[PDB]
């Protein structure tokens, strides 16, 4: 339905939450090693992820608080790739650089230095994408 | 503007996450006792939550005191349950609405669910036969969907 990609996740409970979200929504989960702890696929690194999956870059979105891409605008489609960063530092700047600026997407928040919980961010993005697809598969 | 109501929450990290989600979204948080855990300013600070992030949170002795104290519009209060509900996303939400969630393990007590008209009963869509979502994630999805319908007013 959709692809969730967690880059170097750190905190076990967030990934547990996301596995549960994927199961409920039909999203496929991709974890990019190294992880902070010991359908789902685990990839040695980012480069291996791209070689294995060959994502269409036009349909790849990097969620980051530093993004200028607006969440509210965005049309998501089945098969898109929703990429999320680790809890402490977020996505590495050099990885965010590979996404075109409009593909770097920020979820709105009240003013100030803030970020959403990782698993919350993933659930909002997936449910909004799922809404746009009419919740196909859902009861 | 939006209100989140946790009825008898059990798992402490869920409530901690919901406090932060409310600060990030500008939602008001209400808890209804009995809680599954103590609330102490030292425990909060230890969790990494700053005083002003949770100072406006309201704790209610029980449901009837909550209603008495807040006087929520029944037509604008939504209960999260499976019994007789419709899909959450079907409903049009307004600033100031109330979203009522039960314990992640228990769900809302039938006693309470029976007080809500079917129209006000809502659930998130799920693929059949799966465990429910983490409560924190459910609240996030709820608040961000209601906020989307208001055009993310006051957010950027
Ligand atoms: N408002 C928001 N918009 C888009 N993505 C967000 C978000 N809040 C959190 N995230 C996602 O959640 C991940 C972990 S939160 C990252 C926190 C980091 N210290 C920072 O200041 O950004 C991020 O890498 C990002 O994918
Ligand atoms: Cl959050
Ligand atoms: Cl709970």
């Amino acid at each position: 339905m959709f692809n969730v990609v967690l880059v170097e996740p750190e905190i076990p409970p967030n990934t547990g939450n996301v596995i549960r979200l994927c199961a409920n929504t039909g999203a496929r989960l991709h974890l990019i090693e190294p992880l902070g702890f010991p359908q789902m696929r685990v990839h040695r690194d980012w480069d291996a992820f791209v070689a294995a999956e060959a994502p269409d870059p036009a349909r790849m979105f990097a969620f980051t608080t530093r993004g200028s891409g607006r969440f509210h605008d965005r049309a998501f489609e089945p098969g898109d790739w929703f990429v999320f960063g680790a809890e402490t530092r977020g996505l590495a700047p050099a990885l965010v650089d590979r996404f075109a600026p409009e593909q770097r997407v920020r979820l709105p928040m009240r003013p100030g230095n803030r970020s959403l919980n990782l698993s919350n961010t993933v659930a909002v993005v997936v449910f909004e994408a799922w809404r746009q697809a009419g919740f196909e598969g859902g009861a």
